[PDB]
C-alpha cells in the first residue's frame, strides 16, 4: 500500500459533507462544486465544467453541472474515472418512515467516489510524465430519480454519454466509484460490467487480490446495477466497470445505510476506502507508465 493515501480520501469525503447535503438546486451544491472545480484545478487537472438545464421526472428543473477534470488532454489513449457527486434528497428508505421528507449526508452515496477520486486526482498531479491521458468525471444529478422510472436516474451521466465534452470523446476503459467506502463494504462483478468489461473487471478484482483485498474484491456474481457507467457503455462504447457496494445477500441489495439517515460520516471506514483507492490507483499506474 504505497500510493494511496486513504486518510486524506477520508478528509476528502468529511469535506462534502460539511458543506450540507449536496443537492441539486440547493446551495451546500452550488459550494461543493465550486470547492470540488477549485480543489481539482489545484491538483494539475484542466477542469471543465459541462452545466444544463434538465427536468426531473417529477417536474423540477435541475441546474446540472458535470465535472470533467483532465490529464494531458492532448493524449489519444485515456483512462476514465466517474463518481456521482449530487445527494439524493430524501432517505426514502429509513427504518422510521417520518424521514422520507428529510434530507442526509450522503457520505458514502457520493461522498465516498469523490473521495477517492479527489485523492487519485492529487497524486496524478505529482506525476513529471504521463504516458495516457486520464479524465476523471463527476456526474451531477445520478440520484435524483424515482423508484419505479430506471431513466430517471444516472441523468448527468446520460447527458454527457450524449454530449461529451470533446467531439468523439474516447477512453479505453472507464471506472466508476459508487459508495466505496461503507464499512463491510462488498464488491461484486456488477452484471453489465462483467458483461461489456470482462478483462477490465479481472484486471483490476485480480490488482485487489494481489494487493490482499480479496476481503473486499470478491470474484463472484453481484447484481445488475444501472449505474452511471451503462450510458457510458451504450452510447460512447467505453468499456467500464462499476465498483459498488452491493450484496445479494442485502435487504435491499445495497448497504442498510442506503438512502437512509445513517448515510453519513458515522459509516465511513478508512480500510474500506483504502482497498478501493490502492486498488484503483495501483490498476492506474502499471496501466499509465
Ligand atoms: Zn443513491
Amino acid at each position: 500500500a504505497d500510493l494511496f493515501s486513504a486518510d486524506s480520501a477520508y478528509t476528502f469525503v468529511q469535506r462534502q459533507v460539511n458543506f450540507g447535503p449536496r443537492i441539486p438546486g440547493t446551495a451546500p451544491h452550488r459550494a461543493c462544486g465550486d470547492w470540488l472545480v477549485a480543489t481539482l484545478r489545484s491538483f494539475g487537472a484542466a477542469v471543465q465544467e459541462q452545466t444544463a438545464e434538465i427536468k426531473a421526472h417529477d417536474g423540477t428543473m435541475l441546474p446540472m453541472r458535470n465535472i470533467i477534470a483532465s490529464y494531458r488532454p492532448e493524449a489519444t489513449g485515456r483512462m476514465l474515472l466517474m463518481a456521482h457527486w449530487d445527494t439524493r434528497p430524501v432517505c426514502d428508505q429509513d427504518a422510521n418512515p417520518a424521514m422520507h421528507t428529510e434530507t442526509f449526508d450522503g457520505a458514502d452515496d457520493g461522498g465516498s467516489g469523490v473521495g477517492v477520486l479527489l485523492e487519485i486526482a492529487r497524486y496524478l498531479g505529482q506525476q513529471k510524465d504521463l504516458g495516457m491521458g486520464i479524465d476523471i468525471v463527476f456526474f451531477d444529478t445520478e440520484d435524483y430519480g424515482s423508484y419505479g422510472d430506471d431513466e430517471s436516474w444516472c441523468l448527468g451521466s446520460q447527458y454527457w454519454s450524449r454530449n461529451p465534452h470533446v467531439a468523439g470523446y474516447k477512453a479505453e476503459a472507464g471506472i466508476l466509484l459508487d459508495m466505496v467506502g461503507a464499512k463491510g463494504a462488498t464488491f461484486y462483478w456488477e452484471y453489465f460490467s462483467k458483461s461489456y468489461a470482462p478483462g477490465l473487471i479481472s484486471a483490476v478484482w485480480q490488482t485487489a487480490a494481489a494487493l490482499g483485498y480479496g476481503n473486499y474484491f470478491i470474484q463472484a456474481d453481484g447484481g445488475a446495477l444501472t449505474d452511471d457507467h451503462v450510458p457510458v457503455i451504450k452510447n460512447l462504447g467505453i468499456p467500464c466497470i462499476d465498483i459498488i457496494n452491493y450484496s445479494s445477500k442485502n435487504e435491499h441489495g445495497f448497504g442498510d445505510h442506503w438512502h437512509t439517515q445513517r448515510d453519513n460520516m458515522q459509516i465511513i471506514d478508512k480500510n474500506v476506502l483504502d482497498a478501493v483507492g490502492e486498488t484503483v490507483i495501483r490498476y492506474l499506474d502499471e496501466q499509465v507508465k
